């Protein structure tokens, strides 16, 4: 009824099942992961090492994206997917992925757009899927808000909830202990055994991007009779039901 530790990173991010692990830029620290500096280029990313048997979650993550007028960059994905410390162009994670990603996007790639960032977005891929960085990832994502969780004096939390189909994300920006919507859709299939993880990337702008903690949370959940006869971990990754 309650936290899930094996599938939680938590300083001092001493965890052993060693329950993450992490690769490119990705430091630890006794306060935080920091998955990319303040500098070019740079990559990196930390990976749960045990696959989530959970159908029904809610995963918070703590994180914190800061630097130094619109010129920084580019944000941090949260997964849920099938393959696990894979590199790559998408915020430091392969493309083509199967799954669920939530993008922390900061800069708007995209030169004559009319969304106002920093824009959080989820896009559930069956490895079909190419995510286009220049476009924002506008045309594979399935819903997004306006999230100001840049640079602010306080702490910033995330809230994404999966069940039944269901999947939301909601924030925690304003310090008010409230969570705020942002996004709620259905018919969402996802199967169970994939890895959570979080990955960031900076281009020609840069960032800090540290998450402190994400903690993984079991929910209480009636399901239908026909569904329990079903191999939830075979499930293919699909939209509109
Ligand atoms: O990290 C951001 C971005 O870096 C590269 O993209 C380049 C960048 O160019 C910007 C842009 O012209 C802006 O007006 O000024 C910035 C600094 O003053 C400059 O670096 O963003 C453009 C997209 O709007 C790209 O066409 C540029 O190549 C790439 O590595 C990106 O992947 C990354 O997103
Ligand atoms: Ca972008």
């Amino acid at each position: 009824e309650h936290l899930k530790r094996e599938h939680s990173l938590i300083k001092p991010y001493q965890g052993v099942g060693p329950l993450w692990d992490f690769q490119g830029s990705t430091i630890l620290t006794s306060q935080y992961v920091r998955l990319t500096p303040d500098e070019r280029s740079k990559e990196g990313s930390i990976w749960n090492h045990q696959p989530c048997f959970l159908k029904d979650w809610e995963m918070h993550v703590h994180f914190k994206v800061h630097g130094t007028k619109n010129l920084h960059g580019d944000g941090i994905a949260l997964w849920y997917t099938r393959d696990r410390l894979v590199p790559g162009p998408v915020f430091g994670s392969k493309d083509n992925f199967h799954g669920l990603a939530i993008f922390l996007d900061t800069y708007p790639n995209d030169e004559t757009t009319e969304r106002v960032f920093p824009y959080i977005s989820v896009m559930v891929n069956n490895g079909s899927l190419s995510y286009d960085h220049s476009k924002d990832g506008r045309w594979t994502e399935l819903a997004g808000c306006t999230a100001d969780f840049r640079n602010r004096d306080h702490d910033t939390f995330l809230a994404v909830r999966y069940s039944r189909g269901r999947l939301t994300v909601m924030t925690d920006l304003e310090d008010k202990n409230e969570w705020k919507n942002c996004i709620d859709i259905t018919g969402v299939r996802l199967p169970t055994g994939y890895y959570f993880g979080a990955s960031a990337g900076t281009g020609d702008l840069s960032d800090n991007h540290d998450i402190i903690s994400m903690k993984l949370f079991q929910l209480m959940v009636e399901h239908t009779p026909d569904e329990e006869n079903i191999d939830w971990t075979k499930i293919e990754p699909s939209v509109n039901f």
